[PDB]
């Protein structure tokens, strides 16, 4: 549920950081910061 994915895009963000650094996720990611909620 929304409580999953609130980690979800938490935990595959410092995935991002470290490893997935690719410009593309930060797309994603610009959608994530903001409270999609």
């Amino acid at each position: 549920v929304v409580v999953i994915l609130s980690i979800v895009g938490t935990v595959l963000s410092d995935i991002i950081q470290k490893y997935f650094f690719s410009p593309t996720l930060f797309r994603v990611i610009r959608l994530a910061r903001i409270g999609r909620i």
